[PDB]
């Protein structure tokens, strides 16, 4: 599928934290930068993702906020 | 303020689409990647928000999908 | 792509409302059930949705309440 | 109450999956399609959802997407 | 309807900006707080919402951060 | 940090329910006002919230509804 979500950044695996409905899947995005996401764990499993697997962060505009120091 | 969202991410402002009650701030986080948000004029105003400034991208982890290539079987 | 949200309905696009940096799409999903998305007028563009375009209505589960009468 | 969001999607829980602090219920809406909702535990209690509760899926629609085939 | 998101904070509407298509509604919920709500104008216009209208500001628990002082 | 979220209401936590890999804050507000926020436990634990802390319930304008009788 190709998605509306304005923001679908590729990366690796680096970690996944598994709960009792969801779970946090941490990518490396490049960069130095990180994402977590928490989804079901449903679809971490119907996705396969394990640590290493090649995946993609996405996240619809109306989610992200902007910060200033 | 400390936030607990778990996605924080530096950036540079590299555009700012103005609308007429939000408007969309792309930013430049590194390593080839640009995050869009779309929020309130309002807040755009009051964060001082210009090309070139430099800011964060707040992201909730609980609104963040994975996805995977469409070839991957599982 | 192939994506985590556990809402992935097909459906027909029957009307779109454009806004200034948003729109309006709303996709009629069968039986009577009709789902509206309010997302960036560039994703509008960038899937090429007219009316009676097929295309899916993405959710997030935790995107998702439930209601009783 | 009458609510602003945009989808207010009747059917059926077919589903209930317990959690820690939430859990997905699954609703069948008609038309072979289902929702599931990633909720508390507290709501879906005080809700009293059970396995053939009629209840709604509610979604605001800034929190819908639109994807296609990209063939 | 009731709803399961956990927040359902009342208060009466002091301003709505209209936009394209979304507005903004400010309501006053008293201990001069204020939520703002960016929701779409068919739904400002179906719920008759104009400034002084008793409303309710409906927040689902999962969109809820926490932040402190540093 | 300074955020774009228009919403920002100070208040003190009553209430904590650890999950697996998120928990439940509930935060008195003021004038008879609860808010709940379902984040991670990670994050619950970072912020070093406890019954008693101050802290501030942080919520972007698009996640508010608008309901009436
Ligand atoms: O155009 Mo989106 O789906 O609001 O990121
Ligand atoms: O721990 Mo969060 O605030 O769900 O990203
Ligand atoms: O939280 Mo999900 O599993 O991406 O719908
Ligand atoms: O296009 Mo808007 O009405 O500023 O969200
Ligand atoms: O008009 Mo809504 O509450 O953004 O679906
Ligand atoms: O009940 Mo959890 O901690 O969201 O899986
Ligand atoms: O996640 Mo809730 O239990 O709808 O606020
Ligand atoms: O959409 Mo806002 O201006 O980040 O609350």
């Amino acid at each position: 599928m190709k998605l509306s979500a304005r923001n679908q950044l590729a990366g690796k695996v680096v970690s996944i934290k598994e709960g009792a409905v969801n779970g946090i899947v941490v990518l490396d995005i490049g960069g130095g930068n990180q994402i977590s996401s928490t989804i079901s764990m449903d679809s971490i499993r119907e996705l396969g993702l394990q640590v290493g697997s090649d995946a993609y962060a996405v996240i619809k505009a109306t989610s992200v906020m902007i910060g200033i120091d």
